[PDB]
């Protein structure tokens, strides 16, 4: 990776995330990322808009969003038609892999401005209708719920997310309670980040159309926290044994986050003040089911290609998929929880799944800077198997 | 880019195109994709499928196919559950730009081994009902076509992409008749080269079992529809009256999956495997939404110019036929004769399964190349949004 | 006449409060509404028993997805025996009075002793359509259809929408858009008045909600919107600019169901029954669809000579509010003073569930004869498709 | 009270479930039927038909009143009274003993009553859409299912309570489908021999566009006959141990069928020619399951009401919803097969539901001209539990 041009992380920027259906569910997944993409790159003084070559931008339910989500994120944000633009799904972790997409074409020299993330509008995920082309003669037939089927259901078993979090749960040995006391924390760490400020920077708040306008300018997910009603729900995908809850899961959510990326040779050429640096990345996948672990093998690859060891990192986001998601991953790789998710994670913030890994790297530059981090490390798993990981330096 | 680390083609395949609601229509898009990279990846001597690392594959209408369709296509061809699948949307240009991403993971040393394409099931592209989670309390409701909201209509100016062609026809001065004449001409190109042959050694033939005899899907199935009488006389297909766009002198909606094997130099001496080509560089760009149609005379140079090679050096170019008014203007504007272009046919003839399309012509592409014994081909794709991409390489 | 045929008695009738569109009745289906008037008339004939019962018409509209033979329902989830003979009854807005016409005349001929006749709408509960699954849509978007605008509120022949039909009939006969506003508010102040003073506790069987305790419906859920400031204020509905038909003025979509208990008088003496009324006639008419609206001007008169009754004789009329132009119209063709016309208000202000409506507005007729003490009843209500159904009532 | 008496009658071919007929809506199949009925009345001008009653069951996407539509698709006047009727599979036979009630208390002189019925055109629902659905897979109800074959208690389609019938009975798989054959060849006899074309209007089906112009003219099931497929393929709602087939079964149909009715001063009046006079009818209903023997009640009360022994019947038709209802029914009430739907029944002919009940009385109607009877007897079960039955006089 040393061997390579540096990639220098200029500015970033996310929405709020809204719950389902709820505060965002009125915009479209173009429109929350032209919105983060716009707020990211107005940020960096001294580089204008029409100097961004190429757009990698997630998105993983794209049904009815119409051609090319990640073009319609670059032009409704007022970047120039000459721009590039392409849109990646790896599940949960297309906005870290579109990063990392942007950052390699940095090194291979085809562009000097990237803009790269990803956006979900879960709220505007349509329904199917799978058969109306050659027709259904006689029967009843099914609506396709799209967040189920090309979001949350891993093909090979035909099983919700739910079920590989107790699958998980079962693996690596976590009880309900456990799980509950995790999630506990990680709202107190998001609803404390919260009232303290900590969130203003990396938030572009969304101002809607008004009756008068209404101004989006938090997470919509932390104050949800009741801990009584979350220790009390039944589980909700095995009755009675459970150990799952949507309390102890990530819901349901919109949102949208994006990083400007820039070589050396253009960081110099405009004298841009540089945010961080990419030191690194990893992708690594396994077993379908096992997604839920797949960081603990992405995590330690990422390090090794930024030469930087597992000990040096001052803070982590594992992404809160569930709750037991980050309990085994902490397990597995000897993470302690008080190097994790300092400002909360997806449980408490939410998860709009095509943005998260960008969501995720945001919060994270903002976890170091907060703490006086200077090593961040961000994995995500994703459905499907994967996992993706990236090492940043602040600067 | 001769600095960059070389990138090697050791292998392609790709399935026939059915028609829509076709030959193929009975597979889902990750079937087609699984089908044509173990197809490809059967071919390398040396080299094994659990040798594959990443795997970038292309693919617009995604509604309904499930998670991630490239991870369903890698391990629906046997790959390891280790592999590295990401899908790619660049409209029509998504198997070219898998293609290009697969290669610049080689490039900054993340993977040795990467399978990269695209896969389209038209078919199978569902109908959306966009209003279901909070209702819509009284009235007639639409249920949108997939195919036309996400594959077909430009997002900017709600139209569909032949209207844009037409714009194409109107800017560049191609008549109704030139439209037609180059359609012909690409569907003889295109049945000259199934009759010869020429398409056996890039086809993997799909055996559909019975459930009734079993099925064996051998060839491409649009070629053969060529009828010279009826596309003269057929009525324009966005216009009334004065249009010059149609059905037949267009692309038509098609089902097809292509893939790529690339392996870095070092993977290449260390399993010893014998290359049929190099890639020399790449080239994306964009302009107005509208003018997608012409796109290309920008990637084309651009690709050039990354590779270092000139325009003249270059033996054979596909460029893709999204409608024949495209070819006709991109062959226009860079200069470049119709004897040098789609030497086997073309996307109207051939069809265009629009995740597909991008790695579908690179194949095509070793093929012309190799019949012809040529030496340097360069493929470019325009896409809907206003988007090209091109892709140079040098047969081995 | 009449008289060479048996006399058929009401002893009883019964109607539910009338829900709001998706409103306080939204939960539950046509034939649960339907069984509940059934019931309800039922348990006020002392010395009739529901096993009694012979045979039921019921009226409904927009059946799609209420299951085999709405009116089967209604009768076995009131308890009737399975026994009964049940025919579901659909002359639009009608079909609550015809199903009482067809019951009567059951009766006439000696087929049957006891029926319980009338109707029932969920026009909540009316699905969307989905016409084309069984033979495909290749290619295009599609339509999902609404249940209440096809089947209940289109003329079949000009596609046009029964509104834009009072528009016209307002148009033929002179009333204005102030006109029509000025009598649905006082339709809107004779609802109130009349739910204020409680004269529609006795026929109105309240619902009980299951959910500890349980919810009660007890009044019609629209008379309390009025707003006599929105209401002038609001924009037309079919017409923009010049329109008259608004939909304060217009009846709305309700749930609801209405019925009436029909005795033979044999049995009336046999185990000595209260008959509340006599059916002395009935007439149905029809002319051109999109004059449905005046239908009732045919229907009343020959109603009237089928009983041997003269207009002046009649005390109460009753002539359903589809639109207030329809009340408007008909009383100036007929020459009807509004002071003997809907004396409680109408499906205005009361609501409009299209296949209860015939029954719903003879049931309410019932209590006003009652409360204003007369003796001789006119129900007249048009239908979609051009017709309409009268008939007339003694009070005993 | 006043005679009834039936001055002609017609049917549309029956045409198979997306088959012959399928361009056609049930009104247009209606119309059809109604106009060719009037027309075989000399005497009788359109103009002079007063009131419709039409059956028809699965209504949705019909438009309003399809038995308005009917009668204007005809050419009646639009002073006509037009009602639409649904007492399932017996609505067709209870329009028109509507019809004979209605001249029977002097309100009419000329009524047009009958029923049809669309199958190929019964759309799909979606009941929640007003509502809404927030999250989950959704069902498109086939409305053939619901609101024609489905008993709404029981919640199981009609061949499920034909197995009941079958158990209750003592009828095999063999007798049901030896039954089929007999019923299949005495069907294509009649065609072989002209015994339909009297009562049958063929329907002209003109293409313009460059296609050849269709007519149809033969009912589409009884040529399908294949005794060795018959005897050979797997049950139909029972696996195994059914009885129960598609082949022994009625099919799902299109068609349309009208009788033309007049007073008795009426007859006499215009100097018309009567077919037949309507003797006696009767209603009758049971445990909505055992529908399937409900006509062993009507049979008899129409017969009563006729004051007509059953003895004296020179033909029976006996709609056959399956197989084992016509076997089932004869062991009630004692009548030999040699007597029973000489011409064929609706397991060859096809089952449109909403007007069976008319087709059945017009090929009783073309069976007592040919067997040269003079007593027939026509009963038709439906779904919930009931039945109809109607005695006609040949004259
Ligand atoms: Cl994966
Ligand atoms: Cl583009
Ligand atoms: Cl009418
Ligand atoms: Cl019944
Ligand atoms: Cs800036
Ligand atoms: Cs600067
Ligand atoms: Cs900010
Ligand atoms: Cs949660
Ligand atoms: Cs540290
Ligand atoms: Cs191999
Ligand atoms: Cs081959
Ligand atoms: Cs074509
Ligand atoms: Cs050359
Ligand atoms: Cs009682
Ligand atoms: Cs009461
Ligand atoms: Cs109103
Ligand atoms: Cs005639
Ligand atoms: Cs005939
Ligand atoms: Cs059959």
């Amino acid at each position: 990776m040393s061997s390579l041009p540096a990639v220098y992380i200029v500015s970033s920027a996310r929405t709020p995330v809204g719950s389902f259906l709820g505060s965002l569910s009125s915009l479209t997944a173009p429109q929350l990322g032209a919105h983060a993409i716009k707020a990211a790159l107005a940020k960096v003084d001294g580089l204008k808009p029409s100097d961004v070559q190429e757009v990698f931008f997630g998105n993983v339910i794209s049904a009815n969003v119409g051609q090319n989500p990640a073009r319609q994120c670059a032009l409704g944000a007022g970047l120039e038609e000459s721009t590039i633009c392409t849109t990646v799904n790896k599940v949960c972790a297309s906005g870290l892999k579109a990063i990392i997409l942007g950052a390699q074409t940095i090194m291979t020299g085809n562009a000097d401005v990237v803009v790269a993330g990803g956006t979900e509008s879960m709220s505007n995920a349509p329904h199917y209708l799978p058969n109306l082309r050659t027709g259904a003669k006689y029967g009843h037939q099914s609506l396709v719920d799209g967040i189920m089927k090309d979001g949350l259901t891993d093909a090979g078993k035909q099983e919700l997310m739910g079920l590989q979090a107790e699958e998980c749960a079962q693996d690596h040995g976590f009880s309900r309670e456990q799980q509950d006391e995790y999630a506990i924390r990680t709202y107190e760490k998001a609803q404390a980040a919260q009232k303290a400020g900590l969130f203003d920077e990396e938030i572009a708040p969304i101002q809607l159309p008004g009756k008068p306008d209404v101004t989006v300018t938090q997470d919509e997910e932390p104050k949800n926290l009741n801990p009584e009603k979350l220790r009390a729900i039944k589980p909700a995908f095995i009755p009675g044994s459970g150990t799952v809850t949507a309390p102890n899961s990530s819901p349901l959510n919109d949102g949208a986050a994006a990083v400007v990326l820039v070589s050396e040779a253009k960081l110099k050429e405009l004298n841009l003040k540089p945010v961080a640096k990419i030191l690194g990345w990893g992708d690594a996948a396994q077993q379908p089911s096992k997604f839920t672990t797949a960081p603990a093998l992405a995590i330690p690859k990422a390090l090794k290609h930024a030469g930087v060891g597992q000990d040096a990192i001052d803070a982590f986001e594992i992404n809160e998929a569930f709750s037991v998601v980050a309990l085994a991953n902490m397990k597995l790789l000897g993470i302690p929880e008080e190097k994790v998710n300092l400002h909360g994670g997806a449980v408490a913030i939410g998860h709009p799944i095509g943005a998260s890994g960008a969501r995720i790297l945001t919060t994270l530059l903002g976890v170091l800077k907060a703490k006086k981090g200077k090593l961040g490390c961000a994995g995500i798993c994703n459905g499907g198997g994967g996992a993706s990981a990236l090492v940043v330096e602040l600067l």
